């Protein structure tokens, strides 16, 4: 029977990708928390002390200048320094950015998706965390990230050559794709006619004409966002093995 051997092979296939998704999703995992973890130390120093003198000299430390491409303080005044320096925009507040509004919102660390850096003008990612002193609020602190290299770590593998990892939000929103074209669009802009589902183990779809599996694994330990990794897989590849 063809029935039963093409169902041992789907069912191998289908053991094998949801290793790989556990596993990709823990990397991720392990990597973003410990960028969420350092800007935490830095909020948690400044609550003590945040003097303009030393605000500048902590900023200025390596563990952080080589970890985030810029790191900063945003208080609630409006007051804004940032490390390394940068040519600044006319009618910049900080307040009205989304790093800071989605610390606040969230009353701890979290993780912005993408938005449109100030300076660049490029989309950026930013780990923030709200400063807390005696229960009040006196800012937030951010640390910027780089698109291009979350995709890395979550393609350090293969998969066996079969195909390729993305990140995408529960609603749909692709938050970090290998093919920049498809960055922030959605699942059903990128797959109008059948859409892959989430909460699906495993769905079939075309893409630039050929078919192709998606399979999505929850990322743990991201407070305040709920965001899955993806894996994109060849489907005549992986059956031909
Ligand atoms: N990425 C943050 C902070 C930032 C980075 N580079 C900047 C240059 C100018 C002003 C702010 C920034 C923002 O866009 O808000």
């Amino acid at each position: 029977n063809d029935y039963l051997q093409r169902n041992a092979i789907r069912e191998d296939l289908e053991s094998y990708l949801r290793e790989m998704g556990d596993v990709t999703s823990s990397n991720i995992q392990n990597w973003l928390g410990g960028r969420l973890l350092l800007v935490e130390q830095t909020a948690q120093t400044l609550a003590r002390d945040h003097s303009p003198e030393t605000v500048s000299a902590l900023l200025e430390q390596p563990a952080l200048t080589s970890t985030f491409s810029f790191t900063y303080l945003g208080q609630q005044d409006g007051v804004f320094t940032m490390r390394p320096d940068s040519p600044m925009p006319a009618g910049y507040d900080p307040r009205s950015r989304p790093w800071y509004k989605d610390a606040v919102a969230a009353g701890g660390l979290t993780l912005t998706e993408p938005y449109v850096d100030a300076a660049t003008q490029e989309l950026i990612i930013t780990a923030a965390t709200p400063v807390k002193a005696a229960g009040n609020t006196l800012g937030v602190v951010g640390g910027d990230l780089s698109l291009k290299t979350l995709v890395q770590i979550i393609n350090s593998l293969d998969f066996s050559g079969m195909g390729y990892a993305f990140l995408v939000s529960g609603d749909g929103k692709i938050l970090v794709h290998p093919d920049k074209e498809q960055v922030m669009k959605t699942l059903s802009e990128v797959y109008p006619q059948n859409t892959p589902k989430i909460a699906t183990g495993f769905s079939e779809a075309e893409l630039h004409g050929h078919t192709r599996i998606l399979a999505f694994t929850p990322i743990k330990g991201l407070p305040s966002v709920t965001w899955y990794l993806a894996l994109s897989i060849d489907k005549d590849k992986a059956y031909a093995m």
